[PDB]
């Protein structure tokens, strides 16, 4: 079971400190970067791409929460990203422009969907992706409700993976804690994002609440 | 001769030593908030502040580059803002309404022109202000062209603000080095925002960077 | 059958006679609100809301024909609204947060369908709707076409409520007259938006209309 | 001194009755068209001008703050108005082919300025005006903070009329009651736009309300 | 296997030379119509497709990649447009309304899909349909990598035509050259839109050009 | 007194034949670059800029009147535009930046304003511009109605380059033709856009309507 913390929850006072610790017991560092626009705030940016980037020997993952995803993939590449994450609600008539683009920065693919878009929106490049993300909290927030109906669709992406013999990760993006660990593994998530609820509050030192965290996804 | 400090182009290794060193010689702390709108890049927002403000007793400066500051204000002010600088070309229909409602907040307010805007812009309000800013280069990064041509503006300002009778601070957006701090300073301007050629570049210990810029504004 | 009169048809020279007639025979208001971009039109509003709310006790439905629908649902309940319907085609992102601030407020929960939007748009929040509407015409105005094709939407509505075991209210908005009163019915539809073809135009005096009409729908 | 009322402030249920009224006494009936995006709200709309023209012989002024004025001249000659009142603000690039689209169809043409918009920005077609009206409340609502320093901004408009012999009345929109009637003569209105705190909030019945307007204007 | 020539790849030295030969030669003109928006780039407008009319007895098909394809259906109809090609992902609110119009100026329709959209986008109107186009490759630009995956859509538009006994012509639209050919019949398509890899690269004379391309189609 | 013919009013059944004529007699190349959302049409693109390189040595004048200009400047210079006319409307924000960028691909800069913009707008950098245009008409089409109060603007921008010493040539857009040659001369014009009005129109044969042109030019 991957982990993929939640850098928006992060403390930026410990940062050195939890990027290290980050990067030798998580699986990729999940990093927010919005417009404003497409959801209504802004958290990170390149800049802290950048800044994470001189410790980081894991994947760094940019979820664009963007408009114009386009305008961001060689800057976040030069930054140091490996994964950028396309919401495909926002790439229609340049998708396959863009995963071409992507890979020529030798950068991974992902795809993420909003809770109100179907998996066949990706039906015509669900292939090309590395690591696809069920969103199960409308996004722009930490601490948002926990959407239930999003079980299915985790399903429904496992059992498409299967059926059509791919390989993608199957993530997960919201609210995941105690309280949905068990009902996410059980739908067929591979990596969790861990954020406040999952990770951070349990503990102001993150070895500890690392510990807690590992401890309640046992069960 | 007041200084601001860019946060957009600090080490965030060093987070907490750096925010501490500014907090204890500096006179503000100037946070970037970009839209990827209003301006073609991202790099702060409200988490950094909110971030900054853990540690900070000088104000924190929210200067507002996106195309709906109105979406901010409240959530920059929980977050501990202390002062909010607004760009005129955002607030056509609505200055009078965000400046009231910044000091419902009790936050100052800040006024900061794009190159291309005259000073007359504000004119219905400056007086609202209690600092305005001077774009010395085209908003949105670091390491910009300087503009001569802004000279003339932080002059205007100044004899604006003797001749109107009013006590706003007039500060410096862009390229503030060693290159310009005495044109800067004989044209008007009250308050330095550093960023990468003035301040941190210097040296990789921020105690270094500061001697060495204190050293070139004595001339 | 319910139904649910198209105020933007009304009568404002008879305010008040027609609203309380209306409020003792229909089942639903019909408020048409519109952003001028989501539909190239312009009619009612919260204010419009605020004044049908003095003389109603039937519920005010809202129906929302903006591009940020989230920007009106406090306005709308403060007015009174007890209805709020949502497009599927402006929620991509927030279905799941605006139906939760809906409930938050009070406030019944709405769906409607633009002719070229099918059903499955709604198929992760379609339990959470009391009603779902389906739009015979392209919005935006009284007196446009009537889109046949709209039938075959009907009916697969009222056999996926039935699949599914759901309770949501069937209704239809658009050209609901004489000419379609049968088709619409024998497709599913429990709800009539009655506008200017089909209730108003009958009669000047609105008591003969409704009576008109009456005796039509019994056919 | 004229008058003209704000009609998004009267009361539906006596609609008839107070248009009436006002078609006898007042000077003009103030038209609020909003788009919900060149402002933040929604009021009146065709539908409304339609209305009031059954009863009406003075003259419909509709202040269109919308994004797209263009959108809405024919539609709105064709409901009744008289007067089409333009933000200068949203007409940059098309003044004067919209200047002449309301000619053409025999209406009066109106100019509105946000409380932050110079009155130069009229310069070059101030001079085509029937009507100018300086908002001295930020655009959008009613019951908003009167703006004293507009009251410069009707001075020179009364001087630029004089020095350049024009003959457009100077209009006022924005708390127009006891309070700051004085100050507006003083300052050079010719008409005022009277809403909630200026005459329906004086009485329930709008004559006793108009009288004790009258009466305060007195002063 | 009709044939339909890129104008945006053509020769304008020789415009008159080759309008007259594709004129007698082709089955259609397919002339790109861009926004900037919609699509990055500019290519063709309504003052191209006006020349063009003065030499065509062919009909002139205009693909409208253009946001708001409502704004230009009057006028291209009047500078002698015979086709209109729609955005499905454009008209979501208005398609049957702009059928009507198309239909009103005496017009064929068209419908053109962009890679990553259903063919099901246009079920409620795919009847009304002339002609349907596959995007082959993402739009706004010739000489883009050909997308394999559109071959099953091309076979879901073919066997929807026969299942729905439909009549509309099936084009492909993108890198259709002597590589592709084959698949593309194999896979249902009727018309070929040629461009610079099929068509204008082959020779400088435009009969040589043909002569190439039609003997790369008999394989 | 310099010519530049609008290549959007030639004829392109004689493309050739036009082109070297006017780059044998006219002074410069006007080729309107148009969104569809800056103003509401579509004329010509980087495609024609490309065909017109072919023939010509005159210098190649590219209108942007689009809303992104910044997305234009390299790919029009590798189409071979030797001028890039920016809107000051189009560019707060990023006029210095842009000015740069023209400069570094070897083209010169032009400033064109619209009827309501005044000449202050571009007072930091009307002296890094090589032509300033002034239209005469709301853009956007040919033959709209002649604006005479520009001629005020035309006088200012003679009157503002003597007392500024600056080198910039000052032309004309829209409706230049025999009724106002006269006029436009007096007012300080140096630069003649002309049109269908003031040229094609005139004759079919592209010498005797230059001919018949350059006569009515000598009053
Ligand atoms: O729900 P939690 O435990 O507070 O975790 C918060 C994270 O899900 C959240 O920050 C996520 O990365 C964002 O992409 C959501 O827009
Ligand atoms: O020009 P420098 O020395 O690299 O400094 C960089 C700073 O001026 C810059 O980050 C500034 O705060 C931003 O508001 C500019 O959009
Ligand atoms: O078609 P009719 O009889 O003129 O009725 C008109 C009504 O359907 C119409 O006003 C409806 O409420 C609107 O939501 C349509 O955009
Ligand atoms: O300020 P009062 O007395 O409540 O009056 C309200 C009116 O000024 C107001 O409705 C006005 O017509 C609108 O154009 C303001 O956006
Ligand atoms: O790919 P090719 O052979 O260069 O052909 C180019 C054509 O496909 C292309 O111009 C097409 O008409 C446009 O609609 C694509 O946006
Ligand atoms: O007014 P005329 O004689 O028809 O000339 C037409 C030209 O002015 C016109 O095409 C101009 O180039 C465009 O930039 C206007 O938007
Ligand atoms: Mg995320
Ligand atoms: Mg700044
Ligand atoms: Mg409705
Ligand atoms: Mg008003
Ligand atoms: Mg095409
Ligand atoms: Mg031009």
């Amino acid at each position: 079971m991957k982990i993929s913390p939640s850098l928006m929850c992060m403390d930026l006072l410990k940062f050195k400190e939890q990027i290290e610790f980050i990067d030798s017991h998580a699986d990729y560092f999940h990093i927010d970067i919005m417009d404003g626009h497409f959801v209504p705030n802004l958290t990170l940016s390149p800049f802290f791409v950048s800044q994470v980037k001189k410790l980081a020997t894991k994947p760094l993952d940019c979820h664009l929460m963007v408009t114009r995803p386009q305008d961001y993939i060689a800057q976040l590449a030069r930054a140091g990203a490996d994964f950028i994450t396309l919401h495909p609600e926002t790439i229609n008539g340049q998708a396959f422009r863009l995963i071409d683009e992507i890979r020529r920065h030798d950068m991974k693919v992902g795809l993420i969907l909003n809770p109100e878009t179907p998996v066949e929106a990706m039906k015509y490049y669900i292939h090309k992706a590395d690591k696809i993300t069920v969103m199960t909290v409308d996004p722009g927030f930490a601490g948002q409700p926990f959407i239930p109906e999003m079980l299915d669709k985790l399903a429904e992406l496992k059992a498409w993976r299967e059926r059509e013999g791919l390989e993608y990760e199957i993530e997960v993006d919201g609210s995941c804690n105690q309280a949905t660990y068990e009902k996410l593994m059980a739908a067929g998530a591979d990596v969790f994002i861990v954020g406040t609820s999952g990770l951070f509050n349990h503990a102001e030192n993150i070895d500890e609440a690392w510990r807690i965290m590992t401890a309640q996804i046992l069960a």
